């Protein structure tokens, strides 16, 4: 992907994800999210977040989103996201701490899920009421680094 | 739709954010009707009729029909868990959440009309720190 020089790590911990994928049992199970922020410097210095999902226990397990400031203006557009780029991160961390701090009993109830297809991934943090699944957040992912 | 066997469930003002082309956004209120009945054709097939008007606009006119199978795929496009019979009942509560809400809320619930070339989307959006969250989305045709 991009070559992130002065590359931050924002973000770097598990998280229980609900991984979905055609034909295959639902498994929970807590995967390593890494989400960087980035200077593309082969690209006019462009910024870039990055984030990665993997899995300590089988290294073909890989996920990459890459959403630079001009795929943030349609990223936006499509999902009613209100703050700009500088912001954006951080609305995902805390999306993923209400994940990770979900119980079982909760009323309305946050979950993340990545649903596996092919060549892509999307990735969802959905809070579940009475009624309907509300998605907070939707990603796609591409296989790989 | 058959306007015999229909029943109103809903039929009162609602404040809604009307977005236009080459037009400033304006809110106001703009009166709904709910009625569940069945088609005139096939009186086995169920319908949810959504109506919007002006009191004062006499032209702005928006319908929506939506019948028990398009349902389906409207219950899966939008994650919703229940019923037909059970989905007026949650517009309502929505619509009241629109009605009660005030300016300084946070979160905020909406109603937005969106017109575009003449033909609209209706949507019911709760807004947080960053994001509009949708909790419902529905597409009006012009007139009655």
């Amino acid at each position: 992907g991009f070559d992130l020089s002065t590359a931050t790590t924002l973000f770097w911990r598990p998280v229980p994800v609900h991984v979905k994928q055609q034909d295959r049992e639902d498994v929970l199970e807590e995967l390593t999210f890494r989400i960087l922020t980035g200077v593309a410097k082969q690209n006019h210095n462009l910024r870039i977040l990055r984030i990665h999902i993997s899995s300590d226990s089988d290294l073909f397990f890989l996920h990459t989103l890459e959403v630079s400031e001009e795929d943030f203006q349609s990223l936006k557009n499509d999902q009613g996201i209100l703050v700009d780029f500088a912001s954006f991160p951080g609305k995902i961390i805390s999306l993923l701490e209400k994940c990770i701090l979900a119980q079982p009993g909760d009323s309305p109830r946050f979950q993340a899920v990545l649903t596996i297809r092919g060549g892509e991934s999307v990735f969802k943090i959905v809070e579940i009421n009475d009624w309907k699944q509300l998605p907070h957040i939707t990603l796609a992912f591409r296989p790989g680094n």
